[PDB]
């Protein structure tokens, strides 16, 4: 009686701060929200990234995309007001651009004592609004504290690299299952919603995916069977 919502996201994609929000207002208009498990996966827009890029995001986004840097502006200046409209006051200038590997470990550490979604919030609001490094230890340590997390025994299994496998898979498996872009959800294991999508569109899945699960029972009409015990 439940409906399982695997969620893959980078924190360095704005989009998936804003699609975590759609999701969220979906979720909110839903009336079995009580029922939906989310689960956070590790997505990684380029796993061999600088620890550090010292660049602008406005520089990086125009080396990526070959666009001009008033277009790669113009980008930015899209998000950022796209974003307000979900309550999220970026700052892309502000944005440091950091290999995210580590702070993925932490989303999974954190998912470990049940803090997962707190945790890439609290990663995500770091990275686009408030001009953080979450390739940096100290960074990492202090916002898992922010979270209600042992800060000690977080920032100790980030150097020991414990969960470091568990985020290669989840990449992994995006890999398999063909997800090239986030935010992608998959509902129920088997409907997938590629980037975030309008909290209409996110709501119509969770209905969907529900009402296969309780389909109205059969009249029953009035010589043996093999059922299965």
């Amino acid at each position: 009686e439940k409906i399982r919502v695997d969620i893959w996201s980078d924190i360095a994609c704005p989009w998936c701060y804003i699609g975590k929000r759609r999701f969220e207002s979906a979720l909110g208009q839903f009336p079995q929200r009580d029922q939906v498990e989310v689960v956070w996966h590790s997505f990684e827009l380029d796993p061999s990234a600088r620890p550090l890029n010292p660049i602008a995001m406005r520089d990086g986004l125009a080396m990526k995309y070959s666009i001009s840097p008033a277009q790669a502006q113009g980008s930015l200046d899209h998000m950022t007001q796209t974003a307000a409209q979900e309550g999220l006051e970026y700052h892309f200038d502000r944005v440091k651009l950091a290999n995210t590997f580590l702070a993925h470990q932490l989303i999974h550490y954190a998912a470990e004592q049940g803090q997962g979604d707190a945790m890439k919030e609290r990663l995500l609001r770091a990275y686009m609004s408030e001009g953080q490094n979450v390739n940096d230890l100290d960074t990492l340590q202090k916002l898992a504290a922010e979270v209600g997390l042992d800060a000690g025994a977080a920032r100790a299994a980030l150097e020991a690299g414990t969960y470091a496998q568990a985020v290669r898979y989840d990449e992994a498996q995006a890999q398999q299952l063909g997800i090239t872009g986030v935010p992608f959800f998959v509902l129920g294991g088997k409907y997938g919603v590629s980037g975030a999508q309008a909290p209409e569109t996110l709501l119509g899945a969770l209905s969907q995916v529900w009402a296969e699960q309780h389909p109205a029972p059969l009249t029953m009409l009035g010589d043996g069977q093999c059922a299965v015990p």
